[PDB]
């Protein structure tokens, strides 16, 4: 009882976006990938129009190896990248997602998006408020104690060591000089300098890596400046305009 509009060739790259919109992230990785990638399968989430044959669901992935590979299955396309919004569905995540990691482990491209405030408890030296901040996953006041785990899963939190050893649980003490595969970050509208300084740590830029973040913190909203400042600076970091 819903539409999405899909359409892949040779499992070349899973691209699902569902109501995406052009703003910066857009625009930069539209040359990004249409520079360092070609061809890549295009689907996107539509509204209701009629009942045809069933709801979307994220589920082009096997209907469309299946409609379209019905005569046998062999392989799904590795690389996925999920857009969604800052409003939030740990539900469509947790199916997109479960699907990823089910349909292959050793994935290149992939994008998180609805990156929530909350961070995986843990301890750093970035600063004297960041591991209390860590743990008390409010960034403006939000009270969730049994959902920090369908949330790393589905919101897929912005912790990387986080999730990352606990999907896979071979993550080693170092994680710096590190490049090759496909990624972007998405959402991190409270906090962005956590991604910032916990990413910059590593020294680790794949291939392809990109920053979109909103800015909706307690202060971040109070300077409207700084917060349009980003955004324009964000759009223009891979490309600075004349």
């Amino acid at each position: 009882m819903s539409q999405l509009f899909k359409s892949f060739d040779a499992s070349e790259k899973t691209q699902l976006i569902c109501f995406p919109f052009a703003g910066g992230y857009s625009a930069s990785f539209r040359p990004l990938h249409a520079f360092l990638q070609g061809e890549c399968e295009m689907l996107a989430a539509e509204p209701p129009g009629h009942g045809t044959n069933q709801t979307s669901a994220i589920e082009d992935l096997e209907e469309l190896t299946d409609l379209y590979k019905q005569e046998l299955n062999l392989r799904p396309d590795r690389p996925f990248v999920l857009f969604g919004h800052s409003m939030g569905g740990m539900i469509t995540f947790r199916l997109a997602q479960k699907l990823e990691r089910e349909g292959i482990f050793p994935q290149a491209v992939i994008i998180s998006a609805i990156q929530p405030p909350h961070i995986q408890r843990k301890k750093v030296s970035h600063l004297p408020d960041d591991q209390f901040l860590d743990h008390i996953i409010q960034l403006g006041g939000m009270p969730a104690e049994l959902v920090e785990n369908k949330e790393v899963m589905s919101f897929f939190l912005p912790s990387f060591r986080s999730d990352y050893r606990a999907l896979e649980q071979f993550e080693l003490y170092d994680l710096a000089q590190i490049q090759s595969p496909v990624h972007v970050f998405n959402g991190l509208d409270d906090k962005k300098c956590i991604r910032d300084a916990e990413g910059w740590k590593k020294w680790a830029k794949d291939i392809t890596f990109h920053q979109f973040d909103g800015g909706h913190m307690f202060l971040l909203s109070q300077t409207e400046e700084v917060a349009e400042r980003i955004f324009a600076i964000l759009n223009q970091h891979p490309i600075i305009q004349p």
